């Protein structure tokens, strides 16, 4: 058939109860994640085709970058808590990977301050238990899908996107196939 298990997607041996409908994992340290987000715009292209009533969730991971990687997971929790993901995603990626001006937790905070988030507001969120629970949620979700690497995307806690079974061709044909595959899985 057109879409096949083992080709555009794989199936989790162990389905995740109560998982987000569309769940993406990434790291701001991850070079392919930079490509996915800043060049391919995978997240955005996926959203443009999702059925009505289907939400996308995106989580950061700890396993790249040591202490800073964990700082970035905590900052991503802050971004989610404050609802400013679309203000900090580009400057965090560029700060870590393009300019390499993000080397500490303070440098991360600077991105938020420069994006217009008040210092008090960031610090309050950073130290909050709501953010601690959001960090834990991200770590638990990684465990639940038995995550090995990023970028990664899972649909209804049952299916894993398999980009290596798509074409690399026109980056654009790749992106279209990826987005179309998520939509197909959403309706499965």
């Amino acid at each position: 058939a057109q879409y096949e298990d083992g080709k555009q997607y794989t199936t989790l041996e162990k389905p995740v109860a109560g998982a987000p409908q569309v769940l993406e994992f990434f790291s701001f340290f991850c070079p392919h994640c930079y490509q996915f987000e800043e060049v391919l715009h995978i997240s955005d292209n996926v959203k443009k085709k999702l059925p009505e009533g289907v939400k996308m969730t995106k989580y950061h991971v700890n396993f790249m970058g040591g202490d800073l990687g964990k700082d970035l997971t905590q900052a991503w929790a802050v971004a989610m808590a404050l609802g400013v993901e679309d203000k900090v995603t580009v400057p965090l990626f560029e700060g870590v990977q393009k300019t390499q001006t993000i080397r500490s937790a303070s440098d991360i905070r600077d991105v938020f301050i420069n994006a217009g988030i008040k210092g008090e507001e960031y610090d309050a969120a950073w130290n909050s238990f709501v953010v601690k629970s959001l960090v834990a949620q991200q770590e638990k979700a990684a465990a639940d899908v038995q995550l090995r690497g990023v970028p990664a995307m899972f649909v209804n806690g049952k299916y894993q996107l398999n980009p290596q079974g798509m074409d690399t061709s026109n980056m654009d044909v790749f992106v279209q196939q990826y987005a179309d595959t998520v939509k197909y899985l959403s309706e499965k």
